[PDB]
RNA sequence: UUUUUUUUUUUUUUUUUUUUUUUUUUUUUUUUUUUUUUUUUUUUUUUUUUUUUUUUUUUUUUUUUUUUUUUUUUUUUUUUUUUU
């Protein structure tokens, strides 16, 4: 989403969501990431 | 919840028998008579050293493979209604 990077973070809660949407997408990668990263975006999409 | 019954009535002394009578000493036999020394045999005569063989002759490095490829949240139900 375009407005998810100009967005404006000032509460407390909206920056620790926002965060763990960062992290948990990340964390996704690591499980096929060595196996069979090419064959991946699978079970990513499964995962998010 | 509960509804019955739940005293007693007979009999219950005794009657026989219960001393004793036989037998119960003894009579035989019961010493002994044989046999019972000895007569053979009983030294020895073979054999008994030795004669083979007994070193050795092969082989004995190595040649493959040896990462991975899936899946992995959840979706129902879950008071009671008698009798006593």
């Amino acid at each position: 989403d375009s407005r998810a990077y100009g967005l404006r973070i000032t509460d407390m809660s909206t920056l620790v969501s926002a965060v763990i949407t960062i992290e948990a997408q990340i964390w996704i990668l690591i499980a096929k990431a060595v196996t069979a990263p090419d064959t991946a975006e699978e079970s990513e999409t499964r995962r998010w």
